[PDB]
């Protein structure tokens, strides 16, 4: 019902289908030819491309619409436009992927006309403005990754006028704070990641002011605790991730009121102090991990009423922190990895029953 192939001395002869027809998965890693493909048993419901690193040209591509698969590479292989268009050509292909592949504008203007992907992944292509206005007419993908494709404002605004996009990820496309808030006023996007982006003080108030989003991510733009601010005094998220910002105390002092909030990823921002969030407020998920919180801030921690999923890890909390965590009976996944706890510490946490899973 599924299967790993990892030929890696010239290429191997797919098996036929009379070896197996019960398949669901078929994975394929190392060098491999377009015939190979050709001889796919029509079982196969799925197909991982990803780890091949053969010479796959159009013809592969062409050979693959035969299958009723409708998932495809994880990687593709140095895909041209013309395997894009040929791509969007698949008739059952629900989700496809083609990270890292190079097709330029033109290849992903072609899944404007596919009607049956829900979810297209073509991350770093280097697609400028000029494929996201094409593709941006598609009606049909839900889901779609145009990270670290170079996208401007332009691309974001394209974006920001389709209507079908729930979910967006746009790292590192070079949006500013103009695109944020294109993409700001959106009321198709649900979740939307902007990281490594750049968006400035004004795309941060842009997003605070969105009521429309439930998740979003905003990893290295340096947000300050302005930004902070802003975003904490948004009412309308769930999710929320600041990682490797400058939020400092400041900032995770204003998540401290924020009561709206269920998980809140605030690694890597430097944080010593952390506040008091609110009783009978709504966050359950807290990620604390790479700051610099010492023993005091893990019994502030340890105190809470409303966590029960804390990471804690590459901090500073000693022996006592560990203690007063332990004590937390509400808490059912706790991780304290990379601290400076000690054998009374892990004894300590050992009789903690509450607890189901703990990294240690």
């Amino acid at each position: 019902q599924q299967l790993t192939i990892t030929n890696r001395k010239g290429s191997g002869g797919i098996p036929s289908p009379d070896d197996y027809p019960a398949l669901r998965k078929l994975t394929l890693v190392g060098p491999f030819t377009d015939a190979d493909l050709q001889r796919l048993p029509p079982s196969l419901r799925e197909l991982d491309l990803s780890l091949c690193e053969g010479p796959i040209t159009a013809v592969g591509i062409a050979h693959l619409l035969a299958l009723p698969l409708d998932r495809l590479d994880v990687s593709g292989c140095e895909l041209n436009a013309d395997s894009a268009r040929l791509l969007a050509g698949h008739p059952t292909l629900t989700t496809l992927n083609l990270r890292r592949n190079a097709i330029g504008d033109a290849g992903v203007a072609a899944f404007a006309r596919n009607k049956k992907l829900t979810t297209l992944n073509v991350s770093s292509n280097g697609i400028g403005p000029v494929g996201v206005r094409a593709l941006a007419a598609n009606t049909t993908i839900t889901t779609l990754d145009i990270s670290n494709n170079e996208i401007g404002d332009e691309g974001a605004r394209a974006l920001a006028s389709n209507t079908a996009l729930t979910r967006l990820d746009a790292s590192d496309c070079g949006i500013g704070p103009e695109g944020t808030q294109a993409l700001a006023t959106s009321t198709t996007l649900t979740s939307l990641d902007l990281s490594y982006n750049a968006i400035e003080a004004e795309g941060v108030e842009a997003l605070g002011r969105n009521t429309t989003l439930r998740t979003l991510h905003a990893c290295g733009n340096e947000l300050g605790h302005r930004e902070a601010e802003l975003l904490a005094a948004n009412t309308t998220l769930t999710v929320l991730n600041l990682s490797s910002n400058a939020i400092g105390n400041a900032g995770a002092r204003a998540f401290g009121a924020n009561t709206t909030l269920v998980e809140l990823n605030l690694s890597n921002n430097g944080i010593e102090r952390v506040p008091e969030w609110a009783d009978n407020g709504k966050l359950t998920t807290l990620d604390l991990s790479n700051n610099q919180i010492g023993d005091t801030a893990a019994q502030v921690l340890a105190a809470s009423h409303t966590l029960t999923t804390l990471n804690v890890g590459s901090n500073r909390i000693g022996d006592t922190g560990a203690c007063a965590l332990a004590g937390n009976t509400t808490l059912t996944t706790l991780n304290v990895s990379l601290n400076r706890i000690g054998k009374a510490g892990m004894l300590a946490l050992a009789t903690n029953t509450t607890l189901e899973k703990l990294e240690r």
